[PDB]
């Protein structure tokens, strides 16, 4: 069945709880496993002890740039960049995990999570899960975001991985 993956995130290194992602690999299995592969670091790179550097209230939060934290890296587990696998889920709501990008066919490792609706992405984002548990603490991941994207607190994804 689908992975089942777990992002535990401080705030100003105190614990908010765990965010639970289902990655639908029955729909996008390359963007599905290459996000279940950074969760466990399994590659020997991956998500833990990176940030979200980028949250929006009203928007989403933004995460996955281990290698430089702010927005310009991450890398994918093929590669520097992949293609964008489809773009048949939507961003039909809060709790959408979607990939970030910068135009066409550049995913690499950074990935929002949506707390709203955000129509104006389809077809331009790949979405590829959603949030299972720990909408609430998405939901202080967001009240620490800003209109510029700049975070109030530091937001540090301190373990990671797959339960399933
Ligand atoms: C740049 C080189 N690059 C990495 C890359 C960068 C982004 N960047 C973003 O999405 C982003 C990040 N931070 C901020 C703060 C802000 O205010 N806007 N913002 C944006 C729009 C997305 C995907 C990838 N992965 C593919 C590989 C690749 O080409």
């Amino acid at each position: 069945g689908n992975p089942l993956v777990y992002l535990d995130v401080d705030a100003n290194g105190k614990p908010l709880g765990r965010v639970v992602l289902e990655l639908k690999a029955d729909v996008v299995p390359k963007t599905a496993e290459n996000f279940r592969a950074l969760c466990t670091g399994e590659k020997g790179f991956g998500y833990k002890g990176s940030t979200f550097h980028r949250v929006i209230p009203s928007f989403m939060c933004q995460a996955g740039d281990f290698t430089n934290h702010n927005g310009t890296g991450g890398k994918s587990i093929y590669g520097s960049r992949f293609p964008d696998e489809n773009f048949t889920l939507k961003h039909v709501g809060p709790g959408v995990l979607s990939m970030a990008n910068a135009g066409p066919n550049t995913n690499g490792s950074q990935f929002f999570i949506c707390t709203i609706k955000t129509d104006w992405l389809d077809g331009k984002h790949v979405v590829f899960g959603h949030v299972i548990e720990g909408m609430d603490v998405v939901k202080k991941i967001e009240s620490f975001g800003s209109k510029s994207g700049r975070t109030s607190k530091k937001i540090v994804i301190t373990d990671c991985g797959q339960l399933s």
